[PDB]
């Protein structure tokens, strides 16, 4: 477990403490999070536990959708999309019209009573140690703040420390937007509560924190609601937390009793054995990866200024530390047994956070787990996994009340609740492949993985979204394809006053990818040869892939991607296929990749966080290096990044963060196809560098070295052996290698040889 | 009644919230304070009540005093100091060794619901007004934040604006190291509790904080500890504060009842009728006063860059910003009926603050108040006035006690509870002088008004202490002059491995004003011995000029030997400044040796030390050595971002010394005559000033260009007459009661216009 990098080079520091929650730090370790602003002497940590939402199990089907649902279809086959959409808001979307909110849970406060005469002051977050620490002089006295998430202990540790004795002297309180009551003792606190309401969906769950001093020397009392600490040597915080919720249609947990049992648990524990424990956790998955592209001087400056100065062109390393930060940021929002990384990680102090702060899985929930598999975190897909099984049964209730049929339906929304629903708008969410888009991770776990039993488990859900699709696809009459109806392409208006239509290009990539899966699961598995018959049957009847008058991929069925309102579009969502499927691709389709290079010119470059971060990986699987490059520096900036190296929608969305770690990924190392594809991206702003522990399809691991803006080594581990292809700026070379051997490729006379 | 400036002139201001606590903006009403962070979505207001100390009414006095001082006395005769102050400690001084610390009352707490893609931030404090104001874009609207403390209302005023509907969303709270408990409500909230224990003095003090909501729009709610505004268009909270105190020997006050009445008034009012009539008073008295330096583009950097730059030569207005800074800290750290401005005036967070932020009258509590009365304060001498009532009662219990003598007596530190034996330790606080140094101030007043009714309540005081050195004056059995003992210079140590010492120069000094003020104020008010303390006066120890051509600070020639020359403390030169005992007219020797001292001594030392300087350079007529020592004042050194004053750490004196030496390099009033620009440096070629007080009832207008004068305005309330003196040439002018006169230049000679 050797470390990745130098100390200096995955820290982030600032010379001052943070004036704004967007300067703040974040720890956490899947579940349970803090967010450190590095105050002085009135420290806040905002805390988070990630199953904190508004409101309770709830229902928010409409009783008059499948009334109202042949009338919507026969609409948009007429081509009256504005009455399909009216109507469709009045009588399809779910009551209430929308979801529910990811919430804080509280504010720590820690107010020490002086520092006088303050000098050297440094606050940072290692991302190896994933500790956020906080020093200063002060006097002749050094003084430290360490605070850390740890997955074993399940707690918050933080540590008040000084080289001088009796330095150590403060207040301890809790500040919350949530309702409850605070119990404070010398022995700890407790704030102990109920969420609220949302929507009208009221508030069904309980929540608890806990807040235990450990104090080594000076006095321990309380006063009013705080702890105080006068004169001592050193103070341990360890905080837990927990709801009630067990289920999305069970909320009869015991936080009160959990938070108890980890705390006296944990306090059985000293902190250099709880420091150990939690570097080795987080140290096994941060650890596994390891990124190289170029040092500069540019590393002693504070990451603020290294955002702000990064267009120069003289620091490479900060793309580097955003890779990281990306790698970092699943492992602390996603582990498994937690939920998933929803809109903002498990990050936010806004009780109505913007969109709820929820899994909008039309893009963002996708992007956010897009960099599991190459960066070496599978295990962080868990939480997704365990949605999906949740949304199967949801899913399932929805397809019946609203389409009364088999299978199962998402939507382009869900909550904690496992909502399956349209909400908000018909011109934004009438789109029934939400479920679909989703599994297309489980498959890549598959893919990359390999474990028989894993296809086994996972099988039943492809098969449910592929019996929701047999009964709901239609004959269409102006194209003769079998498409969906009622449906849209995310989020765009088309030239027709509306964005419902049918069998948008998206869908039908979709559903041409989740065919096949299904087709290659019946052979794998040996079941259900009949059906996957017939799925190969419907599968040829979707709309095609088209190229339209100006060269373009078609965004719809019909040419109208010349003539739509909205030319630079945020959404690409017919480009699906170029990335982040590999359906269309410049080895086996050039004419359709070239189109899809087309329109990805059309639309052009700027856009939201997330929006730059799919351009991103669309031109790294289009071998342009340079475009790709470009694109990066619209993501890291003053206007996409925020000083804490968050990415900016605006405001806060992690879905870019992770976009980015993925496509900074994909510009060095690809695999699709039946092929490992190296340095097809690579930009002349990294001549040379290195990756290791990246992971490829079949069960395999490489590392890359480069220099001169050339191919130096490549070294291709098997786990159970297999064959393989790399490719190389378009020289190919077949390899087969045993069970835990290591291939070594290299370039002899411009030739890629062994 | 006019502005005194631009508006942007007066103002502080950064683009960043404040991180630590000296950047943070104070606002005061003379017994009410805050310090602002101008926190985003989480900010804190520090509190403050200026009679909120630790302990309750005590008497430090030491038993074994009296019986043993002979026995100090006669060791310092024999030139045995180092045992004297040990004797001393032992038996003499005061019994708890310390006295009370002033302590923070609490921070109100105000954290937003939210603060999304903030732009376009400025947190400013503006002189003229007394507001502290943060604004702030958030999308397209324009959020604004605004703090008070009104003198006719008696409250601390918070506005929470927002250019939309329905933009003010938040919790209040109260958070504070002083015990108690808080109770909320819907109507408001109340923070009442009892002060604690220092040195052994246990806590006799109840305090009261009330925070009154007034809520437009929105939805008005309580949780836990604290209120809750969900939506609303506007929030106004009204503050009111008070403690138990009444006396040094009276805590039976009601401050439960005080805050509710002041709340339940104010709340009457509209908030234009609150600001209002705040403006009115805080500009009835800020706005008397204008001073104009020059001006530069620099006016439109943020301060902490003001004071980081200022060395460049390129910002002359930054010191008339510090000068009006001092008058607005004096306006809202000390109004009638308060208590005096301590070491940080009114704005102290700290339980146990540096030296107890309480009165050390050795030269700091005077440096707080020189500025006052030629920069036209002088009703913000009153809390002075009235603790100087206190200390003739509880320093005749100490001059009976420890010297079984007469009269008063004030060491050199006092507190709340107006304590006046020495403390801390011989070698810092063996030394009688502080109600007589205290005194001058009132002096002042007088020689400044006229008053007479005044000097007729005032003399008692005045009589009171010469009673006391009548009493302890010894005659000193190597010398033959009638001196102080025991007694030291402030705080120096002498050549023989002490300080405490007899009749140290600074004693004598004081003495002779003390006398002659004494004798003055027989002659006018027909009554009284005058005629013993002529001949008293007489003998004391005189001004004398040593080997090396200086102010000797003690008895014998020992100033080229003393262990620290450069001694933070200047206390033998008091006769120069703040007295005009020595000046360069009338004891032209003396002043020169007076300047040669303060050459030997150095230009470096605290703030307080270096505004002391300051003043003595004015005085001595050199305005480019005085403009030296004011860039060593207003510096990064020095000087806080927020234009507080350091020794380190913040410390008010610096401050009011600055005010005071800007003043006199400007304008001096001292013997029978008003002296104009005597001390301007080459870094002020143009600029006026307006308003400024001379003794015998006259203000004067002052302008000048190319560094020279261009017209002076000497109007006189009563009549009476003065003199004029500019660059050495002088002007008799006769003026009738109400009537002005006009000087100027003609052919380089000082006439009348
Ligand atoms: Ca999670
Ligand atoms: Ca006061």
């Amino acid at each position: 477990l050797p470390p990745v990098a130098a100390a200096e080079a995955l820290q982030l520091w600032y010379r001052e403490p943070a004036n704004e929650w967007v300067e703040a730090l974040p720890v956490g370790n899947g579940r349970l999070g803090a967010m450190v602003w590095g105050g002085i002497a009135h420290e806040r940590l905002q805390l988070n536990e990630d199953t904190l939402y508004a409101g309770g199990p709830y229902d928010s089907t409409s009783p008059d959708a499948l009334a109202a649902l042949p009338q919507v279809r026969a609409l948009i086959f007429a081509g009256r999309y504005a009455e399909a959409e009216k109507l469709a808001d009045a009588k399809l979307l779910s009551r209430p019209l929308k979801q529910m909110p990811y919430q804080p849970l509280g504010d720590l406060l820690l107010d020490f009573d002086r520092a006088d005469g303050i000098s050297d002051y440094r606050r940072q977050l290692d991302l190896d140690t994933a500790v956020a620490t906080t020093t200063f002089r002060s006097g002749g006295a050094v003084h430290r703040r360490e605070v850390f998430v740890c997955a074993q202990a399940q707690c918050i540790v933080v540590r008040l420390s000084c080289d001088r004795p009796g330095g150590i002297s403060l207040r301890v309180g809790i500040d919350s937007p949530q309702t409850g009551e605070v119990t404070a003792e010398p022995g700890g606190l407790l704030f102990s509560g109920r969420n609220g309401s949302f929507a009208g969906i009221e508030g069904r769950l309980r929540f608890a924190l806990r807040v235990l001093p450990q104090v080594s020397g000076g006095k321990l009392s309380q006063v009013r609601d705080r702890l105080r600490i006068d004169a001592a040597d050193e103070v341990v915080l360890l905080l837990s937390a927990a709801t009630s919720y067990q289920r999305f249609d069970a909320v009869d947990g015991d936080p009160l009793a959990l938070t108890a049992a980890r705390l006296r648990k944990a306090a059985k524990l000293d902190f250099p054995a709880l420091l150990r424990a939690h570097l080795a956790d987080h140290q096994r998955l941060f650890r596994r990866v390891a990124i190289d592209l170029g040092s500069s001087e540019a590393v002693q400056l504070p990451t603020d200024e290294r955002v702000q100065r990064f267009a120069e062109g003289n620091d490479p390393a900060l793309a580097a530390l955003y890779h990281q930060y990306g790698r970092y940021l699943l492992i602390c929002s996603s582990r498994p047994g937690t939920q998933p990384a929803n809109l903002q990680g498990i990050w936010n102090d806004l009780m109505q956070p913007p969109w709820e702060s929820k899994y909008t899985i039309n893009i963002n929930t996708e992007m956010n787990y897009w960099p599991s598999e190459a960066n070496a975190l599978h295990e962080c897909v868990e939480p997704l996994e365990a949605m999906l099984f949740d949304l199967a049964q949801t899913g399932t209730h929805t397809a019946r009340a609203i389409y009364d049929a088999p299978g199962w339906v998402v939507h382009n929304n869900t909550d904690l609740w496992r909502q399956a629903g349209p909400i908000d708008g018909a011109q934004w969410s009438l789109w029934p492949m939400g479920g679909v888009w989703l599994l297309q991770q489980l498959w890549d776990r598959w893919d990359y993985g390999r474990d028989r039993a894993y296809l086994s488990k996972v099988y039943p859900l492809f098969k449910g979204a592929a019996e929701f699709f047999v009964a709901t696809l239609m004959r269409d009459p102006q194209t003769g394809a079998m498409v969906t109806n009622p449906s849209m392409s995310p989020e765009n208006q088309h030239p027709f006053g509306a964005a419902v239509c049918a069998g948008p290009s998206m869908d039908a990539q979709l559903l041409r990818d989740l065919f096949a899966q299904c087709i290659a699961m019946s052979k794998l598995l040996g079941i259900d040869a009949q059906l996957a018959q017939q799925l190969a049957a419907l599968r040829e009847q979707l709309p095609p892939n088209r190229i339209g008058k100006a060269g373009q991929l078609q965004e719809w069925q019909q040419d109208w991607d010349m003539q739509a309102p909205e030319i630079n579009h945020r959404h690409v969502s017919h480009l699906y296929a170029l990335h982040p499927s590999s359906q269309i691709n410049l080895r086996d389709t050039p004419e359709l990749a070239a189109a899809a290079r087309r329109s990805l010119e059309i639309r052009g470059d700027n856009a939201t966080g997330w929006g730059i971060g799919w351009r991103l990986n669309l031109w790294a699987r289009l071998a342009d290096g340079e475009h790709a490059y470009r694109i990066l520096q619209l993501l890291i900036s003053p206007e996409r990044t925020y000083p804490n190296l968050f990415d900016a929608h605006p405001p806060f969305q992690i879905d870019g963060n992770f976009g980015g770690t993925a496509g900074i990924t994909e510009m060095l190392l690809q695999s699709w196809g039946g092929s490992v594809f190296l340095l097809p991206a690579l930009p002349k702003a990294w001549p040379r560098g290195s990756v290791r522990g990246l992971r490829v399809r079949g069960g395999a691991s490489v590392d890359l070295e480069w220099e001169g803006g050339r191919l130096q080594q490549a070294r291709l581990h098997s786990d159970r052996g297999g064959r393989y292809q790399l490719s190389y700026a378009g020289q190919t070379l077949d390899l087969e290698l045993g069970a835990g051997r290591t291939q070594q490729v290299g370039l002899n006379n411009n030739r890629l040889v062994t």
